Parts: C-alpha cells; structure tokens; sequence
C-alpha cells in the first residue's frame, strides 16, 4: 500500500496551547489539574478537573463563535495548530485528497445542558435551530471540512476513551487504502460542565481528592482513587510517506501498526485481567509486523483507578513476557488528566514526540508506586532512543484501541 | 482482498420486523407514517412519525431493559435477526474473528431527555449512575459484543444520515484488511421525542402534513416539503467470501464498493448542486472497479426536501449523464421515512434485497413528479435483474457516503 507518517501536531492541552509547549510542559512534569473555574462546582463531590486556557476569538471569528460548541471550537483550534505546524496551507493542497476525521466521546455537553434547560423552560418550538448542527458528534469533522474546502472523506468516531486512537487508525487506513493522501484527524471534549461531572461522580468514577487538585490524578500509585476529567483537543496531520517527501515535510514518525479488539465485558468495568487489552496490543504489534521485544515505549491508558490501572499492567505483562520488564511505561494522565475522547489523539502527540524528541515524558505523582505493578513508569523524563512505542486506549463499553509509532 | 458478501439481514423498521417482513411490505407499497404515539404531540407542529411496534421483551431479557435506552434496544434486535437470518449461532464462530460497527447520529435521546430534566430539577448529584452508560453513542456495539462475546473490533460511526452507509463501508475495510471475517455492521436510530422532533421542526426540516400522515413523505414530487422522522434499526452480517462459502451462507449480493466525501459547504445545507454527493458516487464505482454505464439501480437518499431531492437527481445526472434516463430509481423513505443514523443500513438491506430477488422497491406517492426531477423513481414495484446498485446517503453537515452493491 503506502507509509504513512505524522507529519503535523496540533495539540491543545490544559498544560499548553500549541504542540510544542505541550511537550516541554510533559518534560516539567507540570500538572493541568487544578479548582474548577469554568462554573461553581461547589455543590458537588468532585469540585477539580484539568481546563484548557485559550482564546477563541484568536484563532476563529468571534461572532461565529456563538454558533460553535465548546468542542468543535476545540477541534477548530487544533486542527488550525495542526495544519500550521505541518507547513500547509489548504490552497497548496487538493482539497479533494484531504479528509478529516476528529472524534469525540460526548459532542456539544454545553449546548445539551443549554437547549434542554430552554426546552424544559419554553417547550420544544423554543429550542434554538442550531441545536442540533451544534451538538452532534460529527460537527467537528463537518465544520474543518467546511473552513479549509477539504473534500476527501469525511467522517467521525464515538469509542469514549478509545476514541483519539480509533479515529487515528481509521484515518490511517483510510490513506493506507487510498482514500485520501494526507487526512487531518484526532479527538476533541469539551465535557466539563456540571451534568457531566455529575454524572461521573454518581458513578464514582472520578478521583475525590479536592484538597490536592495537582496530585488527585497519580495512576500505579497504591493511594489512586480514580481519574479527573480533562478537556482539549489533539489533531494530527497524517500524510501518505511519498506526498510528504515530495513537499519536503519535516516527519515526527511513522504511524505502523492499528490494532483493535473488545472486552465483550461489562458496560463500565475492564476486564480485570486485561484479557481485551492484551488482545488489541497484540493485534498492533502485527500489523505493524514487529516483536514485542521490539517496542521500547508505551504510553499506557492509565487512568489511576484500581481495576483499570492493574488489568493494563497484567496485559503489558501478558504480551511483553521476559520484556516487559525492559519497557519504558509512563501515563500523560498524571499531568492532563483523562480527556476522553480527546485522550488519544493527544497521547498520540505524546508518542510521537517522544520519538521524535528521544526523550521519554514521565509519570508524575508515582510518589507511592504499586509494587503490584512492577513496570518502570519513568518517574521522571528520561533520554532514551526507541525505534517503537505503543499509545493504549482502553475504554468505557470495552472498546480496546492500541497506536504503534515507528522512530523514522 | 478478500471479497466480503452479505450473508444475514436484520431489519426493525416502521413497516416490518423481520427482513422477509419488510421485503413483502416494500413491494405492496406500505407506509409506516402514522399520528404520533410514542408521546403526546399535541403541542408540535410536526405531530407524525414512522414509529417501529415491537416488545424488545420477546428479544431480550425484561429486567435488563430498564438500563438499555431504545437506541441499544434496537441494535440488539436487529443484530439478532440478522445472525438468526445469517442461520448463525454465536459458538459457530470464532469469537476474536468477529467485529462490530453499528453507528447512529445521536445514541440515547430518551435517555437525554429523562437524565437532563432530573439534572435541572433535582440537581447533578440525583443523576443517575446509568446516565452515561445508557447515552453514548458507542453502547450500540459494545452491547452486541457482550451480549455474543464477541472480541474482534468494535467500533463506532456518527456522521448524521451518513451513519448507516459509513458503518457498512468501515465494516468492509475491516473485513478487506483482515481484522475480522465477520462483522456485524450498520445503524440504529430512536429519536422520536418532543425535544427532537422539534428541534428538527423549529429547522424546517420536517414535512407538516398532518392530515394525511401516509402522503406526508413523497420524495421527488413538486409538493414534498420536508421528510418524516422514522425509528429503528439495520444491522447485516458482513463476511469474507471463503468464510461464508465453506459453512454454506446464503449470499444476498456482494459489497464491492464505498465512496466517500464532504459537501464542506454549510452545516445543514446541502449543496445545491449535488457536487459531494456526485464526487462520493463516482468514488463508490471506481472502488468497486465499474462504469458508470454498468449501474442499474441506484437507491437514493431521497428524503422529500424540496432543495435536497433536487440536489440528488443532479447529482445523479452529472456522473451517469445519459444513463440517467435507463437507470431505476427509488426511495425507501418514501414508506419508512428518514430513519437518520439507521436510514442507510435498513436501506442496504432493501438495496440487496432488490439485487436477490430480483424485484425493484417503488416510491410511493409518486402522485405529483417534478417536472425538474425526471428520472424513473419505480412508482410501481418492478421485476428486472440488475448487476450493479448503489445504495446513497448526504447528509446534515455535507457527509456523503455511498455503497455499491453487486449482484451474485
Ligand atoms: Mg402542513
């Protein structure tokens, strides 16, 4: 078929707007997570999460916003970062060999809790006719389409967590099986409202530490209580190996392996041993045609809860064997914590940066590591050159997507 | 690449459960638009719909159902269906080869509506912990995984009207590429409720012919003014042809090509002259390696908007030109209505079952032709062999999909 590599980053994180500060921010270990201040969460039992800080009206026209959810306005922003840090520029490209697809877990949280509060409070002929183009899923995709005049396919996936990776993968077959030669896709949420933490906090899902906002979320530690929603967005630029050469692309790495599986579980719940895991990150080293002996970097899903942080060790441990104890483990949900179906696009970015950079991003708050759990999880940035790395992506309803990174 | 066939067919549609029951329905030109009774619409402006009867209790298990919203319920049926019609039980499979990708464009509403008023009125503490586990547009798949252990992929698409056809054509590079012999594909929809049918109402996307609920969906006739919500599910089971041969599957057609594109034009609006859609057929015929001149039937979208049914036929005219006039073409919305995420899969599956049996689908109400829109849309159920059909679908947000069916 055809090599397809990364060639633009576009990350926004609540540790950094912009690819690069995103990486020095992993490099120092900083932490997103801090008192909400996007709305008075006083009143409820999770009151901390890790908010995005960025301007809007800087990279899109003010009075369109009104029209855009918080998440398509994630997804705009990155894509533009994207597309910036690429060298591109939509006229030097054929609009009909570029697609978009950018996922999300949720879609338009705000406009949900503002349209069903006018229809609870008007009635149904109240509800304002942007409500649906503003809050369903593929609006992110549609509306990158639409900005840049891209024509190539253009689609959209709901996995939650795996999200970022299915999204991804999915563009990579899509240039792999000729669809499109260059494809602008990730993840984008933008979940943190008062319903949805809500939600997740009923479900005892989330980390309840208030008093150490930047130390709730601490994955493999014995005290991990559960993870802390994030916000952002992570597009990436992919592009078939020969159209980037012959534009003289600068290439962070290439994307080699796609691997897939389920839980077949339970609706919430992982499967303990990882079992669906284990299967997906199985299934990438495949098709990428590697050995598990030849990855030297994982960049786990891990989420910090009980269940879920165990079962991807017991998987890495199941697939890795006598090597496992030689890979290089650490959770970019230590410093951003967990942006659904943002996670893995910007985990992705992670990778590849870290491949590209050779340096290993660490795992911060591994103040009381699980010995349960003996997989070194880089406390701390380390210099290292790895020729592969996996990015993890377990999530809710079983759905297992696994990423393989080759170093170029 | 492996060819992949149709081997089953589930259908939960407004004129027919069962597959067999749809067919018989299709061909005496049955309507499934009748007053509202789901809810009281009394208050709406738009107050009918294609409702499905069915007791998901004669399906799944009574107690379980408290916690499935409607969407998930109707995949459930639908992929039982479809494996009892595939004459398939889940132990005669290897369940790591079997995948599932059944989309929707919006998941739970009822769930939506249910959760978000107890949020506004009780608070974000007195949500439910089933909330989120019951909206997510992922829980489609994920279900019928666990429900047949199945731990191949399972993913997701919500790309609006779309949905169904771009489930079908990721299932089949999913089964092309070889990380699955089987699949469970399509889309599941059940929206009808106050807050959706009147958001889609206050967008003027609704027909509001009341008075006469069977007529109201007349797609390609002067006086169609908006098409019919409608509810459901089509799930079919995908399979490689060497897999389906050897255990002696009966084959409907074979799925041989899927094209894919974006108006990138307006977020609701379609373009006007059918410039996506016509680039997203010709991309379906040159994956499917045929001519424009080889295609017999083509399945549309066909909505009955004014400005989108228009939009179509131009489109339609624009690749085939002079085939335009011999081509047969036919609407099934005509009878169920739109039934959004899972209107291109209960539209595949009367798209193949044309091709089996050998009968073309009419489009009913065809009492008023546009005089602008002159090509044949089978007014009257028709005997003819075709080789070669497309199945279309253009959606809110310009995603275009379409599939090429071939006859076996
Ligand atoms: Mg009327």
């Amino acid at each position: 078929m055809r090599r397809v590599v990364v060639t633009g980053l576009g990350a926004l994180t609540p540790i950094g707007v912009g690819q690069e500060a995103f990486h020095k921010a992993q490099l120092a270990g900083k932490s997103g997570v801090r008192p909400i201040t996007r709305f008075d969460a006083s009143a409820l039992p999770v009151r901390i999460a890790a908010e995005v800080d960025v301007d809007p009206g800087a990279y899109l026209d003010r009075k369109e916003l009104r029209r855009l959810d918080r998440f398509v306005q994630y997804a705009l922003i990155a894509a533009q970062l994207a597309l910036e840090d690429a060298g591109l520029k939509p006229e030097d490209l054929d609009p009909e060999r570029v697609g978009t697809l950018v996922g999300t877990g949720i879609g338009g949280m705000e406009t949900w809790e503002a349209q069903s509060r006018v229809f609870l409070e008007r009635g149904p002929n109240r509800i304002s006719p942007f409500f649906i183009p503003m809050m369903i899923a593929n609006m992110a995709s549609a509306h990158i389409a639409m900005r840049y005049g891209f024509t190539g396919p253009s689609s959209t996936v709901v996995t939650a967590c795996a999200t970022g990776a299915d999204a991804l993968g999915s563009a990579l077959r899509m240039i792999q099986l000729g669809e499109a030669d260059l494809v602008l896709a990730g993840g984008t949420e933008a979940a943190i409202t008062p319903m949805a933490i809500g939600a997740f906090a009923v479900m005892r899902a989330l980390s309840t530490r208030n008093e150490e906002p930047e130390k709730a979320s601490r994955p493999f530690t014995l005290s991990r209580d559960g993870f802390v929603m994030g916000e952002g967005a992570g597009v990436l630029v992919l592009e078939a190996y020969e159209h980037a050469k012959k534009r003289g692309a600068r290439i962070y790495a290439e994307l080699v392996g796609f691997g897939r599986s389920a839980d077949a579980h339970h609706i919430t719940e992982p499967h303990p041993e990882g079992k669906g895991a284990a299967l997906a990150m199985a299934r990438a080293l495949k098709d990428a045609g590697i050995a598990p002996e030849q990855v030297g970097y994982i960049n786990a899903h891990g989420t910090s809860t009980p269940v879920g942080d165990r079962a991807e060790v017991l998987a890495i441990k199941r697939v890795f064997g006598d090597h496992a104890k030689r890979l290089m483990v650490s959770s970019t949900k230590s410093m951003i914590g967990h942006l659904l179906g943002a996670a893995g696009a910007v985990e992705a970015i992670a990778t590849v940066q870290a491949l590209y950079h050779g340096v290993i991003p660490p795992t911060i708050n591994l103040e009381d590591p699980d010995p349960e759990l003996d997989l070194d999880f880089v406390p701390e940035p380390r210099e290292a050159k790895v020729d592969y790395a996996l990015s993890n992506s377990f999530a809710f309803g079983g759905h297992n997507a696994v990423l393989a990174f080759k170093r170029v």
